[PDB]
């Protein structure tokens, strides 16, 4: 799953969700 904001490919949506801490809109 590509973050869109930094498109790092997170294998699982859980990780993608967690990764938003990095930007959080
Ligand atoms: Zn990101």
């Amino acid at each position: 799953y590509k973050c869109g904001l930094c498109e790092r490919s997170f294998v699982e949506k859980s990780a993608l969700s967690r990764h938003q801490r990095v930007h959080k809109n």
